[PDB]
């Protein structure tokens, strides 16, 4: 019908690529992915349209619980019924559950409307006012994030009784429309010609090619002869590799590098030896090369789409048989793997136990762990990664006996599985195994590691893969996973190397949720408008005064195309947050280089909670900032699970397009720089500039409120000192540190991390030390209490050291200039002192903390 056509065009504008372009490729791998993933995604949609009303609440509005609650006191709550202005305020216990609260609200309604109610508390859920958030399930009220948030800021929770019939109606409204192993000859290729090559004509062209299984070489690299620099070089050379065709692992990649010599690299191109159908590739192949910025094994195996500019390499994959050759099926693999030999003294078992309880190892150590592989599966299953790295992947017989053990290997913990997703484990069965051990991930853990999982999609060799199906299935089952999966993919559509894979996943997702595609379209339209408004602000700020640019901005925003496009949307930063009425008079732009837009919203239905802001930033790369903020959030989750709340501010930061993204406004907060200006006729005007920040906290927090504000400052200070030390956040100054009116300190503008290469020391600023000490010169009772907070925070993070290392290792796929090699992850190994005992790492940390105090005292002596 006309609808199928309309949806296809809406998908096209949403993903930023015409769907006709996918068909124009005439690519069988692309075509098969589209068919298969459309089928799988529409199955999910059908499953969803029949969920029960509580199950549909778990899809659309997943519970936001406190980290402590995963796996008393008096409380005032305001409850109202859907479509009623009359509300009931009643005292409840933080230990009470939503059903008791609901049954209580029903009894009030029954007395108020003088009628015993047929409705039972079991037929309801409590919505947070003007938000896509709900309180339901068997959990005390204090376990919910919203109730927890209300208790700390003193404020009263405002809840609406929503009946099942209204929830079911939402579900209804949102429905989709109605053999190789005998081939002993050495692997070889033919390097035919080069096309569109650009280099210095004094030099000569060389083609270096190597066979890789992930990062490791399957044999030594081979180099073609030197041929004089020109546009179309003609080699005609049969390059031979020291590896039998029978020994090529399934995931073997042929990597090429084209360079000029008198060392000047021109381009690179990679390709999988076996196709997506496991057939050994033969024939002629034109490799549209990528411009180099050594060989590039981790780089994409798909050719450069820019066929006009790109230099091309013509190669010939020889026909090794008169019939097609496929990689042997698992049944053939396991049949060969079933046969081997298992058997050395207790002293040699202790040698194996010492190495497996540790990490690089010698060649004699490799020989021991390989022969003892059966004992590895039997007594140390979590050491699979060590055994997988000692497996000789260039020996088809060794690969077979490894796979035999892996196929009966027990499911490993989530920490172990995340390590197996790294590019240093390129086997498909290994990747299928890791995905299997990751199905046990809770939606909360999945959401926490979604950014890393999206990045390891760039390591994939084929379109249809276990990770894609896993991410699609989880996104289709949880709307928040879906929302964030879509944005992570959409923000990378300008990267030609991922635009095809990422575009195809988003299309598949869209087939899974027509309604959500429309909701995301509403977000893309606002972001389109924001870009146009920001471009304008940029040029105006360069010509006239700030009040003049601000007034022109407001007039442009007051156009109906802008009022419609910027209003009534779900926030890309948090689909729970609804951005209702754009507050034009409160909108402005900041004075920094990119003139970022400061956009405010209000919602009568949400009250004070509806007053939310977004920062539109265009011109900067926000990926590193988002990663740093997600890591600080992880620390906060890890500190909270051990009962330590350091009052952190991990505000939203989401890239949405090319050098484009949104940042969450933290209201009632100013930078340390703005507070320290010490302006005249203010409630905080100081006698000593050292008093300015404490005077400001006093003006915001009168009487008893001050002690709480200083404690919030101390807690947040300790968390950020540890966060910035562990992560190597340098270039810290008064204009990238902010303070909230509650006393909470937080950092912004995370341009540089991991010491990028200098060792970032522990930092203690005197201005903050002065606040922690309550404005007293000596207050060791409060100072040492802060030092205990730092040590406790540091100690907790170390216990989770391997979780940070694994996540940051997966993030290497993002290609962030500050996260691109082994030395970057070494910085975290050093900061977290993982090569030490807790006692030794605590002395190490104390020696670093005492050194920061002596630094801070250069300002105390002044
Ligand atoms: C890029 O621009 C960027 C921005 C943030 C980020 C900054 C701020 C922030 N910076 C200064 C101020 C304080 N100021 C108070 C007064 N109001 C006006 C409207 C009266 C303007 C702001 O705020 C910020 C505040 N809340 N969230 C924020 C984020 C972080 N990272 C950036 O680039 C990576």
């Amino acid at each position: 019908d006309r609808v199928k056509k309309l949806i296809n065009s809406q998908i096209s504008l949403l993903i930023g690529k015409g769907l006709h372009e996918f068909d124009s490729l005439r690519d069988p791998e692309v075509n098969d992915f589209r068919t298969k993933m459309r089928q799988f995604c529409e199955e999910a949609a059908a499953h969803r349209q029949q969920l029960g009303w509580v199950e549909w609440l778990q899809y659309s509005f997943p519970l936001q619980l406190e980290p402590s609650a995963r796996g008393n006191r008096a409380l005032l709550v305001n409850v109202k019924f859907e479509g009623s202005e009359e509300s009931f305020t009643f005292q409840v216990s933080t230990k009470d559950m939503p059903l008791a609260l609901m049954a209580c609200a029903l009894r009030k309604k029954a007395t108020v409307f003088r009628q015993p109610l047929v409705e039972q508390p079991e037929e309801y859920a409590l919505q947070v006012n003007g938000r896509h958030e709900y309180l339901y399930g068997n959990y005390p009220l204090c376990h919910f994030q919203y109730i927890c948030s209300c208790l700390h800021s003193g404020l009263t929770p405002h809840l609406t009784m929503v009946h099942s019939s209204s929830i079911l109606a939402m579900r209804d409204e949102q429905s989709n429309p109605a053999s190789l192993w005998s081939l002993e000859q050495p692997f070889s290729i033919e390097l035919i010609e080069g096309r569109k090559v650009n280099a210095d004509e004094r030099m000569k062209l060389v083609v270096q090619a190597g066979l890789f299984h992930g990062n490791e070489m399957l044999c030594k690299t081979v180099s073609s002869s030197e041929v004089n620099v020109c546009s179309e070089p003609v080699w005609k050379q049969r390059l031979e590799f020291d590896i039998s065709v029978c020994d090529l692992p399934r995931m073997a990649r042929l990597c090429f590098a084209l360079y000029a010599v008198v060392d000047c690299p021109i381009a690179w191109a990679n390709l999988m030896l076996f196709d997506y159908k496991d057939q050994l590739k033969t024939g002629e192949r034109c490799l549209y090369m990528w411009p180099s910025v050594l060989l590039n094994p981790a780089g994409t195996v798909r050719g450069n789409p820019n066929t006009e500019s790109a230099a091309a390499l013509v190669i010939y994959l020889p026909e090794v048989a008169p019939h097609p050759v496929y990689f042997p099926a698992l049944e053939k693999i396991l049949e060969l793997g079933r046969h081997g030999e298992r058997r050395i003294t207790e002293e040699e078992q202790l040698q194996l136990r010492e190495i497996l309880e540790r990490g690089e190892l010698y060649e004699h150590e490799k020989d021991l762990v390989w022969k003892m592989r059966h004992e590895v599966q039997e007594h140390f299953p979590e050491a699979l990664a060590r055994l997988l790295l000692v497996t000789k992947w260039n020996k088809h017989e060794d690969v077979a006996q490894m796979l035999y053990l892996l196929c009966s290997w027990p499911e490993l913990p989530v920490l172990s599985a995340l390590e197996l997703l790294d590019f240093s484990f390129p086997d498909c069965y290994v990747g299928s195994f890791a995905i299997k051990s990751l199905r046990k991930l809770t939606d909360d853990e999945l959401f926490q590691y979604l950014l890393q999982l999206v990045q390891v999609l760039k390591y994939e060799s084929y379109l249809d893969c276990e990770l894609t199906k896993f991410l699609l299935g989880r996104a289709l089952a949880n709307r928040k996973i879906g929302h964030f999966l879509f944005w992570h993919l959409r923000s990378e559509m300008h990267v030609p190397s991922v635009a095809l894979r990422f575009g195809l996943i988003m299309e598949a997702y869209c087939r899974g949720s027509t309604h959500h595609m429309k909701v995301l379209m509403k977000q893309g339209e606002a972001l389109s408008k924001l870009k146009a408004l920001n471009d304008f602000v940029k040029v105006s700020s360069q010509k006239t005064t700030k009040p003049q640019t601000k007034e022109m901005m407001h007039m442009c925003m007051r156009q109906e195309t802008y009022m419609e496009a910027l209003s009534h949307l779900q926030s890309p930063l948090d689909p729970s947050t609804l951005l209702e009425e754009v507050c034009v008079e409160q909108c402005t732009f900041m004075d920094s280089k990119m003139k970022p837009l400061w956009i405010m919203y209000s919602s009568e239905e949400a009250g004070s909670a509806g007053n939310v802001g977004i920062i539109f930033k265009n011109g900067d790369d926000l990926r590193q900032d988002m990663l740093t903020l997600q890591m600080i959030q992880l620390m906060d989750v890890l500190w909270k699970q051990e009962g330590l709340d350091l009052r952190m501010t991990p505000y939203g930061c989401l890239p949405t397009g090319d050098r484009t993204g949104l940042i969450e406004v933290v209201l009632h907060s100013d930078t340390i720089a703005n507070i320290q200006l010490n302006k005249s006729n203010m409630a905080a005007t100081a006698a000593f500039n050292k008093d300015a920040l404490l005077n400001w906290l006093k003006s915001k927090n009168p009487g008893e409120a001050l002690d709480r504000a200083i404690e919030e400052f101390t807690l947040s200070c300790a968390g950020y000192c540890v966060a910035t030390y562990v992560l190597g956040i340098g270039d810290r100054h008064s204009d990238n540190i902010m303070i909230r009116e509650s006393g909470q300190l937080f950092h912004i503008d995370f341009g540089h991390f991991l010491g990028n290469r200098e060792r970032v020391p522990f930092i203690l600023t005197y201005d903050f030390v002065h606040v922690i000490q309550q404005g007293k010169t000596n207050n060791s009772e409060k100072f040492e209490r802060f030092r205990g907070y730092c040590e406790r925070a540091y100690t907790i993070l170390r216990r989770h050291g391997l979780l940070f290392l694994h996540l940051f290792a997966l993030m290497r796929a993002a290609g962030l200039p500050e996260l691109s090699c082994s030395k970057d992850i070494q910085y975290l190994k050093d900061s977290l002192a993982l090569g030490k005992t807790e006692e030794e790492a605590l002395k190490h940390f104390r020696v670093k903390f005492n050194e920061a105090l002596r630094e801070s005292w250069k300002t105390k002596v002044n």
